[PDB]
């Protein structure tokens, strides 16, 4: 009775068709460059968060529409994991073939029934070499006329079919990078083009005789008419900057991201294989990926789980290992008699940037619907908080205690902490950063809400990135006058709490004499609204060729 | 409204891509396996990409019957289903062959009450998004011109002196062209290769302000490695014989068909767009426009329906009409191992000796362009299910290739070079085949026709099957001296056959040719008239 094989090639044909859109998608965004619609280019990421899910549930409900014999005992719900593996031996793309499983498995059981022969949450058998290359993925330009007329074939062989602006003035430029430190180097410009908002980057790796070095040639448009290649980064500094966790991911047209996630290893060495599936925009299996990476750690170290550093939240309940990159995001219930129905606000504010353009200053997550800690890894004095400021939202399982809905991003180091923890000439950039912080959140249209010093986080560079996400509303959904009632913003109110501290406060005028100031927030709302959006370069102000 | 009207025609548009896109994740693993040079896989890849759409529409049927409970297809539901259909086909590429796929459906669930309000069986029912091809301009030399065009090509292997080609591939051009003519022709060239067989061609377009006309060059290598291209191709005629419909199925990776088939469209000026469909093996796209070029063509006709011309077959009931360039055939009934004979041919790596064919089960005429002399031919020979309903008929499994004309009938409007011309090819159309693994176990004039550009093909796979089930005895069972009975039975034909094709008779060839494919061989068809690859009389 094929009764667990046709589901095992109905939930495998809801990925081959939720990938099946994915490149789709992924491939409207050259045309959509010389098309001039940007509307459109900030529309797509949000069509492609969609289409997982969109394909999830469906095969998540014509799986019930005969799933009622006998619907569900693990006896069978094995078969389905046999079945479906058996299938998949020349599945190059079997990795998120198997991760379309699961979050499957979990939405019809609460993301909850049991561990390892009850979901992929390892790949299976492959696999681990990723050599699944079939084609090159890129082709290698070597030097034989060297670095004024090689590169003019990079710019040729692309397919991009508009008057270019200087190629000639573009490769004068070029070079003056290049003599930092030639030609006995080949080149190696990939494919495709890597694409995200204003921007499309060609993406390549500068092999030398000292060494092997990332070569990114990202190009531009005046807007709306004329283009220009723009400033040649080669840094893994900066690989790691456009690449970035506080940027939205890229529009590579992949069919095969396993491998590509092989090629950019080397153009992102500290980089993760789930920071690597984020980037492509697999993100989807990031997550399993992400855990994947995670459930090594602390199955592999000391101690356990603290209370993340910082100001403990109104609302939500934050936690990490003091040794992890990432910190874990709970929500309280309030009290006994308040009742969990849901919209939540909250998850709207956390989803809400699940879609929306990021651009530097705001951070991603991951979401789990029941997570299963524990209980020999919690703290006692984690639990308590946790116990009866989610209590709920968790239940003890035995051995082990049961969280649902939680929330993972990139741990940072909280903004009041290190703001205390520095002066002078790094207290210089540690409030630059915070207001174009917030002015670059309100073009993207995103007014911070509270805009407290706390929120925000830090890199080792040193940067500022949001990541409180209640009070976050559109710039179209607040009004700006404070002169002399409900959701009106007054933004002089602002100089009270933000320039309390008589050593910062001060250095505010020497980089923000207008945050303050309420003309400058209608201003961006206002331009927001004419169509435009300002986008953002994945590098500092000051490399720019135009300066 | 919580129902299945989206349930289901959503869960139509994901058997679709979930389809579509693992065609092209095959179609792409030919480069591969050509590179690899594993060839006996480029014969079932050929088998599986041809299965997919069978696959997902096969599953649908069972996740749509099973969705709505029960036994009850219903019709207002079927275009309650339909409204639906189209709403989420706009932002659509493929949606030409999502509305195909759309109708292998509805056929699926005996195609019964078949079309039109409830079905978009046709072109489409009612600005190039990405990269297509590359321009390439004798700028720096042609001789420069075809090093660069190649070192933008995905083969890993190492061509072993590339030198001779690029002055090679000139001669073609200027012998043609003219050097003078030749100084600001330029080229278009498809992004992606044509990989068939044994080849992986590269298909561009030659820009000559002297017409606008086609370029075709072939990349051939054997045994270790070598790669070279196996002549060159450029005017009109030889296009439509490289993606010519006796072939086996093109394997070119295009997420966007309409691009693909339409770019591809001033090379041969030649027909359709059914044709220009399934030479990517879109046949599925093909099965429907060709249901199209169905409907218009006989819309401002005044034939009629008749039996196609040549010896009536003990085979099967063939009708067609005057002008009409393609053949219907009904399968006798009462004369089943055609269904299953006549797609081991479909199946197979069809040579150019063997033509395509497409099948319905349930297909309809109106009986007015029926001539009763077909009538009781059809309505009796062929009766064992025949269904009249006052002005029209439904005929049951039947199969369809291009009619070209029959070769016993070719020989007699036939005889100078002509003859010496035809007959070469027709035991070449016998050669292929064995060393294709295939036998004409009936292989008369009478079952095989000639084509456009005078080829003699194989269309009588009624008595086929691979030379491994056969013994080629010398003095299931097959007697190659006695053909000459049958072969050399006219004193203007014959006698040119033991000219040539005398081996055709000695066991020696038959057995001792077997022997070449239980080895693990596989047969260098070629898509040009021999004399055209580049060492053979040039060099
Ligand atoms: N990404 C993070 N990096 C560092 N600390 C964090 C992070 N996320 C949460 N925290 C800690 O947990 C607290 C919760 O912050 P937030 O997300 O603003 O919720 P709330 O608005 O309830 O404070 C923060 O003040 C912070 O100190
Ligand atoms: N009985 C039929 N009547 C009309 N059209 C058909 C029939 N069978 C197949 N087709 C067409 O050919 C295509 C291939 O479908 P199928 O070969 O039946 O999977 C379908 O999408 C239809 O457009
Ligand atoms: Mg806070």
């Amino acid at each position: 009775r094929g009764l667990e094989l046709l589901i095992a090639q109905t939930i495998l044909q809801g990925f081959d068709a939720q990938y099946g859109r994915f490149l789709e998608v992924t491939s409207g965004a050259q045309q959509r460059f010389e098309q001039a619609d940007w509307h459109a280019v900030q529309q797509a990421m949000k069509n492609r968060i969609h289409l997982y899910d969109h394909h999830v549930g469906l095969v998540v409900e014509q799986l019930r529409c005969i799933t009622n014999g006998q619907s569900t005992d693990a006896e069978f719900l094995l078969r389905v994991k046999e079945h479906y593996t058996r299938l998949l031996p020349d599945y190059p793309r079997f990795e998120i073939a198997e991760s379309f499983f699961n979050s499957v498995y979990c939405r019809l059981f609460d993301h909850r029934s049991l561990t390892p022969e009850r979901l992929f949450i390892f790949s299976s058998q492959p696999e681990r070499r990723f050599r699944t290359i079939p084609r090159p993925l890129a082709k290698d330009f070597h030097p034989d006329h060297g670095w004024e007329s090689l590169l003019m074939r990079v710019i040729s062989d692309l397919p991009l079919r508009l008057h270019w602006q200087n190629k000639s003035r573009d490769i004068h430029y070029i070079i003056r990078h290049l003599t930092e430190t030639l030609s006995k180097s080949h080149l190696q410009v990939a494919n495709e083009l890597f694409y995200r908002n204003k921007a499309a980057w060609l993406v390549g790796k500068l092999i030398t005789p000292s060494g092997t070095l990332p070569f990114l040639l990202p190009i531009h448009q005046t807007d709306d008419g004329e283009l220009f290649i723009d400033t040649c980064l080669t840094t893994t500094a900066e690989a790691s900057i456009v690449f970035g966790f506080a940027r939205s991911y890229f529009m590579v047209y992949a069919p095969l991201p396993a491998a590509l996630v092989e090629w950019l290893r080397e153009i992102l060495p500290g980089k993760t294989t789930a920071e690597l599936y984020m980037a492509i925009g697999c993100q989807k299996h990031a997550k399993t990926e992400s855990y994947r990476e995670y459930l090594v750690y602390l199955q592999g170290c000391n101690e356990q789980f603290i209370e993340a550093p910082g100001i403990r939240g109104m609302v939500m309940l934050v936690f990490t290992l003091p040794g992890f990159d990432r910190v874990f995001k709970v929500i309280k219930d309030k009290f006994a008699p308040q009742k969990e129905m849901s919209a939540a606000h909250v998850r709207a504010c956390y989803q809400l940037v699940k879609e929306h353009d990021r651009v530097g200053r705001m951070a991603d997550t991951q979401e789990f619907e029941n997570f299963v800690l524990e209980k020999r890894h919690i703290s006692p004095a984690l639990m308590e908080l946790l116990l009866q400021e989610a209590a709920e939202k968790i239940t003890d399982l035995g051995e082990q205690i049961v969280i649902r809905h939680l929330y993972i991003e990139r741990r940072m180091v909280p903004l009041n902490i290190w703001l205390e923890q520095v002066e002078g000439q790094q207290l210089r950039d540690a409030i630059e950063e915070y207001g174009n912080a917030i002015r670059q959140l309100a073009a993207a249209n995103i007014f911070p809400g509270d805009m407290l010093f706390k929120n925000f986080g830090v890199t080792r560079h040193g940067r500022v990135v949001f990541y409180d996400y209640d009070e976050i509303c559109y710039m179209t959904e607040v009004n700006f006058r404070d002169i002399p009632s409900p959701g009106d913003v007054f933004p002089e109110e602002f100089r009270h709490w933000l320039c309390a501290d008589p050593r910062i406060g001060p250095l505010f005028e020497e980089m923000h004499a207008d945050l303050f100031r309420a003309d400058y927030w209608r201003a961006l709302q206002n331009r927001i609204r004419e169509g435009h959006v300002e986008d953002v370069y994945a590098y500092r102000r000051r490399q720019r060729f135009s300066v």
